[PDB]
């Protein structure tokens, strides 16, 4: 049956935006993951923990919005298994900071590659939405987690224990 | 003689905002006249004339803002006579947001073809003001309405007059 | 059909009150059309566009209140097409002035005629709404308008450049 | 390794909160896709959508605060996929009622049974733990959603669209 | 070596991006001189002045916009000399204002082909980023410029040094 | 043709601020490069970013103070262009520090050769002008960099990465 508000909404469309729900889903699984290992007794460090809490919280709200779109444009929402993370132990704050980056690439390499398929299905109200809602978006948490990499690296992590510490006082925690 | 401001602007796209301008104004006429319709003392439903006739306003400014378009890319206006609507008696609560519904996607297939003469053009500016300004829009006003038409017919109109006289309360009162 | 509201309400009034609505709409495009003509880079007269545009929207009021009057007194509302107006390019502030003014007096006459045929089929309350709600307008307007045209004169217009601009300044400008 | 802090924390205690957690996950997930459910343009009832919502945070808080109490008492948090629900399609406002009040009798025998363990390995700050955060939640949402329920069928859901919208407007938007 | 955050972002786009940071720079520099040309004592057209200095201290904020854009993606920043301006001494308002205008028109050009180049490289971040922060607001610049020009020449600039005195007070000083 | 404002302004000193001009102009330049240098995903350090930044736009000021003098005594600003900075890549924040600290010492002995040119011509105003708004605010600031080198020295930059952290979180950021 097609919806009553379909209209230039192409079904390989439909099915990249269903696929890019489960991504986000899965990215605030991820952020869910790292930000409780950093609440163990033998991790402890607090800032990094919200901090990490805050993404997976961030990413639901992407995974949402990308459901009413699936809606407002007459598509079908179908939901698959959210996957669970491929650590349970995230090692140390530079390694999940690493990990976030490695994670947020390929979610920016999926938006990018939906934003393709929106431009080759001459479908503007899509790519707008894309370009306004999740790439500046990707590209700003991609420099962000470049440059904690960056800071965690040249103050002695993973090996200084001082490093995270500090790290996670002065830039995670204001 | 070229506009001292006009610059990659080309004739295609400034004529077809020029009919742009035209189907907006003549939308605003259509909800004008629906709303006009449910003021009736015979028909008598007030929520559904406020909400046609806000439509109406919002739609003389859509018209407003392309023609304040039209002169910033160097481009001139020309108006043509409003055609008067199709209809003079909207029937019912139902059959006028169903006769909006048809307007409005009406409208979003011009915006999408204008869009897709602004990028033929290689009119980046053009493209961009369509997507930021209309086609957003045009998706909500879409969703909109058929969440409207489902209510009313979910709820036995345009049998039940039951029906519309607790929609104009409840959903389009407020 | 006769409406349940209809009362000493003729035939003649109830056409010539859809003849006036269409009038007004006109008026109301005629001043949209003046409104963006100043807007043009190559005329660039802000307060001239603002004038116009104000008149333009009290235009769409005057028409909108003779629909609910039509409705009020159990008369049907029969829209027509809105022509389009009698020139694209208003030539200069002093020129649209008197465009205006010329509109304005006609708009006026079909008014008495329409207050006339009122007296005439015995209608004190379409009577006195025409006094009430048009006429003095109608007054003031051509009294504002034939002001404007004097100064723009007396100060050299449409000959002197420095003249249009002085006057949107300090005139149309408050 | 034994953790600092672990203290009276069966083995079994630990791997039946892992289990909880991947529940209250799950039932997160579900209550997010009867919310888009009624989202849809052919749906459309606004607060069902914004009461499973609003149902699909509160689990997925419940799930954080049972990883907090792993942390807590020293157990090690083992995250699992988080299984797509039973349906795409929840049918009407009284089906997914329905389905909500089966859901939260089955969470409820799983907290139940998680009680029963903690008593059984004589670990009363999780027993308390339950009690106080889980037991009369769960006793609450069994008994506003059998309220619901009770209602829904009395107005003649799912039958009557009327009903669903009616009760949407006059007990769900609160 | 390539950047930890690089992704999408070709070597073309990032000369061209270095390419239009020295452009902004060199159109800050143009503005700079014409606003002190305004403050000579043999000129002395104050709002002429601060009506420059504004859009100097503009182009040098599109420019560190560019700059920050050029980090964001992993784009290395080279500077280059800042040519000076054109000419030393401007003349008048309106010829300072024709030449602004004629600069900001091959801003603009440069621009759409930067926008042009992101397009073919299918970089849609950076295709929006050129749309969001710089594409409307050259046009508006365009516009208006034009717009001065047009009010410059019909008062009877450069001629009449009255024109310019008088434009200097009631436009640029608002 | 000689300034009506002109008097007792030498053609040397004229020259020399004409000089100083481009000069302080060329010391803003530096200080956006180092700046945006810092706001590399390899470099990361946001005060040091703020800090230079602000340095930049202060030479702007600086410049812009000795245009209006120039002005004000009836002299003709000529710019040249503006050199780009000596190096694209400022290696650590030790080393931008002890660059800044070259160039305000460069900065100063021109401005002490302005002094003394503006006393050798008995050029008061001009003297006074220099001491007032320049010689000690170089001093302050050759003042206040010579501080931070010591400090960065000190606490083991440029190798320990850990210092330049610190010494940007804890003396640059407030
Ligand atoms: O965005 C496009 N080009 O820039 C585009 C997108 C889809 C189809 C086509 C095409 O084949 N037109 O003929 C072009
Ligand atoms: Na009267
Ligand atoms: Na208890
Ligand atoms: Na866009
Ligand atoms: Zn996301
Ligand atoms: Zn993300
Ligand atoms: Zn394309
Ligand atoms: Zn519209
Ligand atoms: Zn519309
Ligand atoms: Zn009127
Ligand atoms: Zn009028
Ligand atoms: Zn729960
Ligand atoms: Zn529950
Ligand atoms: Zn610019
Ligand atoms: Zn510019
Ligand atoms: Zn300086
Ligand atoms: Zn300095
Ligand atoms: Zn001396």
């Amino acid at each position: 049956s097609t919806s009553q508000v379909r209209q230039n909404y192409h079904q390989d469309s439909e099915a990249a935006i269903n696929r890019q729900i489960n991504l986000e889903l899965y990215a605030s699984y991820v952020y869910l993951s790292m930000s409780y290992y950093f609440d163990r007794d033998d991790v402890a460090l607090k800032n990094f923990a919200k901090y990490f809490l805050h993404q997976s919280h961030e990413e639901r709200e992407h995974a949402e919005k990308l459901m009413k779109l699936q809606n407002q444009r007459g598509g079908r929402i179908f939901l698959q298994d959210i996957q669970k993370p491929d650590e349970d132990d995230w090692e140390s704050g530079l390694n999940a900071m690493e990990a976030a980056l490695h994670l947020e690439k390929n979610v920016n390499q999926s938006l990018l590659e939906l934003h393709k398929l929106a431009h080759d299905k001459n479908d503007p109200h899509l790519a707008d939405f894309i370009e306004t809602h999740y790439l500046n978006e990707q590209v700003k948490a991609i420099k962000e987690l470049g440059d904690h990499v960056t800071n965690l690296r040249k103050m002695g992590a993973p090996e200084s224990g001082l490093a995270e510490y500090l790290f996670d006082k002065h830039t995670l925690g204001d």
